[PDB]
């Protein structure tokens, strides 16, 4: 009672909603939803606690590994033993495991403290200094990520030996505190009355209505009749569906659309004719709906929250039995699809299912093929699932129990085959069941990879306690890394009404399984709220006195007590490994863009060199479309590295956190293109030609021969972002969007504007960059022509992928993002991937567009 009403308070804080709003609904699916996901995250976050601190390792710290790892040469390396400032450096091969390593320095600290030590290095973990990265396991050193970048950058390794002990004590600290099918007549509704409706008056009112499974039709859609406008009005008719009430599927959505007519649309709403516990819905109803900026079947299944001016349609859902209708079980289900009389198939129609299988939309005699061989279908071609499900009549439940009856002795798909099934065009629970089934293979890895868009199919769902919930949360719960981000993902969509019920109950849910995580979180949205206040100051300021007095006035705010405790120790929201430890005020500053965005900067004692790191907190801009692009863009280095080819990518942090607020993670030691373009006095890499500049920063940054690899991680990482700005369609590129790190990396920034966005962007060659390439000569072609190879390399390997991106994609236009909602978008990356042609047409084609770009390159080198 006494910690209870503390949490519920902490709970409410993090997640910007009162728990007791909840209650106030008084609704049924909510409160039932609350106690059986506050069983299922306790039950977690008691099995956590008696966890191995080998396990409670996989939880809190889970491994970093590199690409090719998943599923020789030296090396230095400094260890310390926790709880002493006395260090070891020595001498490894890459292909070492840690237990190797944890040997060596026990050997080495047993011959200074003169002891025969009783610890064995099965005993310890090795922690990364000022991060909360572990390495651990049977793996070679090269393989983890930390290590990893070490020897890219030419950097040592600090790690520190933590005991098992010591491992145990951070759980224990972290510990929580203690028969429808006989109804044939035909659906109907009656459309009562609507209110607070706001149109023009010369014009006249009608309800469109459709009868939706997902996108398809049940029946055609029917229209009211007109009405004049007013505030109030009135029709009491009965509106009738070319549908049996017996052959309405479960998933099953009643789409209303309030229009004007003389064509101004007004207003949109759905519902669920069948209720969270299968109950067919009967009563008088009052949809209170959103305002449309024409019936619209992928919106949300419930009325909007803002009842103090919500129009509000008012309808009577008929009673069709004098008993309640349920929907029928699993096992009657069943029974009915187990008989399906089953044909013989001709050898020549046979050949006629495997093209039209591999071949994509199908013409109506071969949909009657494709359903009369589902069992052929099944045992030859379960790959095909989807096409057969989009071949099912869903508004005949014969067809209905005849398909599920197949589904449940189907194999299991493979994950790219079951990110295809969580698509809004297969609402079937049983479907949706089938997929999450074929997904919980899915490693941490790939699970983390794909997060973001499976966050997105949770606003598809119909009701609040899912099996995509279920395992989300469950996932969330065993890896606090995919805690973190989950928690985020559904933080910064708390203002949309539409989302806020589900994912402040989500939310909730996760926080009675991890108490300690919850206190985490709180500080970073503490830090995040003295942010804004902070970019609020500046945004007033900064428009009165000059850039280097705005500075210092950011500075004395930050020096306050409340900043310097706020902005102090936490994790970053950019990487829960990432420690945030100290501010340092002075290094901080912001841009002088439109919305002003902060660059604080950061140091650790215990961290070094890696501890020190820098966040920008943007407010006013959308941050969702760069986030995307930006995952999009890392798949595409997952996917290169695994094929060997590493492009030198720069796919730093990107978190959207609350209403056009979020965080950026600062890539140190980099600049733009524009500002070393500048060729500024009395500096190191002042040029004779401004083509030169760019080599200049290069060669003062990179001395001797270091140059030559500098140039090397330039045309790598050029290519990549080639190849990764033509796929994506990212345009509105210049100088002050493409920077470019000390060590030679470029890498581009600013992701506004993609997927075309409406306009065929091309392949982009900026003879800057060439010249760079060609090592500063005017012809080079051998240098030129390996980064011609290393482009359609990379092209190739990710046409390779290319449905895995258009899955992607497709599950992404949930998010509600202008430039990616139709198929419209997602064509732009069929055209840019060429996936209706060969590899050797589309090589073709690709060479093409690459010698397009090198003519609008000579353009430029000509003058
Ligand atoms: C879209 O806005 C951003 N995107 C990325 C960065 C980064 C920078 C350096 O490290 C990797 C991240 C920063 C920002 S920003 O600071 O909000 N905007 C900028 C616009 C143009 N030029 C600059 C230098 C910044």
């Amino acid at each position: 009672d006494r910690v209870k009403k503390l949490i519920n308070s902490q709970i409410s804080l993090l997640i910007g909603k009162g728990l007791h709003e909840f209650d106030s609904l008084r609704d049924p699916e909510v409160n039932d939803f609350r106690t059986k996901m506050r069983q299922f995250c306790e039950e977690a976050a008691a099995h956590r606690q008696q966890l191995g601190w080998v396990e409670w390792l996989q939880y809190s710290f889970p491994l970093q590994l590199e690409p090719s790892a998943r599923g020789n040469r030296a090396l230095l390396v400094n260890v310390k033993f926790e709880g002493s400032e006395e260090s070891f450096t020595f001498q490894v091969s890459t292909k070492d495991m840690p237990l190797a390593l944890m040997a060596c320095a026990l050997r080495k600290k047993a011959t200074v403290f003169r002891q025969p030590l009783v610890e064995q290095p099965e005993e310890y973990a090795l922690q990364v200094n000022g991060r909360h990265e572990y390495l651990y396991g049977n793996y070679p050193l090269c393989h983890f990520q930390y290590i990893c970048s070490c020897l890219h950058s030419g950097l040592t390794p600090h790690l520190t030996m933590v005991h098992s002990s010591s491992i145990l004590a951070m759980r224990d600290e972290q510990s929580n505190p203690a028969s429808l099918w006989s109804l044939e007549q035909p659906f109907s509704i009656e459309l009562i009355e609507g209110r607070k409706v706001n149109a023009d008056e010369r014009m006249k009112l009608v309800v469109q209505a459709g009868l939706f499974h997902g996108n398809e039709m049940l029946c055609k859609t029917v229209s009211s009749s007109e009405v004049n406008v007013c505030s109030e009005p009135v029709w009491k008719q009965r509106l009738e569906f070319d549908i049996s009430v017996c052959d309405l599927p479960r998933m099953a959505r009643l789409c209303f659309a309030l229009y004007a007519v003389v064509d101004c649309p007004i207003a949109w709403a759905n519902l669920m004719l069948f209720d969270y516990k299968d109950q067919l819905k009967t009563g008088e109803r009052c949809l209170y709906m959103w305002p449309s900026v024409l019936l619209n079947p992928a919106g949300t299944v419930r009325g909007n929250p803002n009842t103090e001016s919500a129009a509000a349609l008012v309808i009577y859902l008929p009673e069709v039995a004098p008993h309640p209708v349920y929907f029928p079980a699993l096992e009657k289900i069943l029974e009915l699809g187990r008989h399906g009389e089953r044909g013989r198939i001709t050898e020549e129609e046979q050949l006629q299912l495997r093209e039209i299988l591999e071949r994509g939309e199908l013409y109506e005699h071969e949909k009657d093929l494709v359903w009369k061989m589902r069992h052929e279908v099944q045992e030859h071609f379960p790959e095909a699932l989807a096409r057969l499900l989009l071949v099912t009549k869903w508004n005949k439940h014969e067809d209905v129990a005849q398909m599920l009856y197949l589904l449940c002795s189907w194999p299991e798909l493979p994950v790219l085959s079951a990110l295809e099934l969580l698509d809004f065009s297969f609402p079937d629970c049983y479907v949706g069941s089938f997929a999450i089934k074929s997904l919980r293979k899915l490693t941490d890895d790939e699970l983390f990879q794909y997060l973001l868009q499976l966050v997105q199919v949770l606003k598809y769902e119909s009701y609040l306690d899912c099996e995509l919930t279920k395992f989300l949360l469950g996932r969330a719960l065993a890896n606090r890394k995919i805690g973190h981000f989950l928690f985020w993902h559904l933080r910064s969509e708390m203002h949309v009404p539409s989302v806020a019920l589900r994912f402040g109950l989500i939310m909730e849910a996760y926080c009675r399984g991890s108490t300690h995580h919850m206190k985490v979180l709180m500080k970073q949205g503490e830090a995040l709220s003295k942010l804004k206040a902070l970019n609020d100051f500046v945004k007033v300021s900064s428009q009165k006195t000059t850039k280097p007095q705005t500075k210092e006035m950011m500075h004395m705010c930050m020096r306050q007590e409340t900043y310097m405790e706020a902005l102090s120790h936490l994790q970053s929201p950019l990487d829960p490994s990432t420690l945030l430890e100290e501010v340092c005020v002075e290094q901080c500053t912001f841009m002088d863009s439109k919305m002003k965005p902060l660059w604080i900067m950061y140091s650790s004692e215990e961290a070094g060199s890696a501890g020190n790191v820098g966040i920008i907190f943007k407010n006013g801009d959308d941050l969702r479309q760069d986030m995307l692009t930006l995952q999009m863009i890392q798949l595409m280095d997952v996917l290169w590295k695994q094929e060997g080819l590493d492009l030198r990518m720069t796919p730093y942090g990107c978190l959207p956190t609350g209403d056009r607020t979020g965080l950026i993670e600062v890539v140190l030691h980099s600049d733009t293109i524009a500002n070393i373009q500048l060729n500024k006095s009395n500096m190191a890499a002042t040029a004779a030609f401004n083509k030169d500049a760019l080599l200049n920063w290069l060669k003062s940054k990179n001395p001797g021969e270091a140059l030559d690899r500098a140039i090397e991680e330039f045309t790598l990482s050029c290519a990549g972002y080639c190849v990764a700005t033509y796929v994506l369609g990212i345009g509105d590129r210049h100088s002050d969007n493409i920077m470019i790190r000390e060590s030679g990396q470029l890498f581009h920034i600013d992701f506004g504007h993609f997927l075309g966005n409406r306009e065929r962007v091309p392949f982009i060659l900026t003879y800057d960059f060439v010249h760079v390439i060609q090592q500063g000569k005017t012809n080079n072609s051998e240098k030129f022509e390996r980064f011609r190879g290393y482009c359609e390399r990379a092209y190739t390997i990710l046409r390779r992928h290319g449905l895995l991106f258009l899955h992607l994609f497709a599950l992404m236009r949930a998010a509600g993002l202008p430039e990616l909602s139709c198929s419209k978008d997602i064509q732009y990356l069929k055209d840019s991937l060429a996936l209706g042609k060969t590899e050797e047409e589309a090589l073709k084609h690709f060479r093409v567009k690459f010698n397009e770009a090198l003519r609008e390159s000579w353009k430029t080198k000509v003058n």
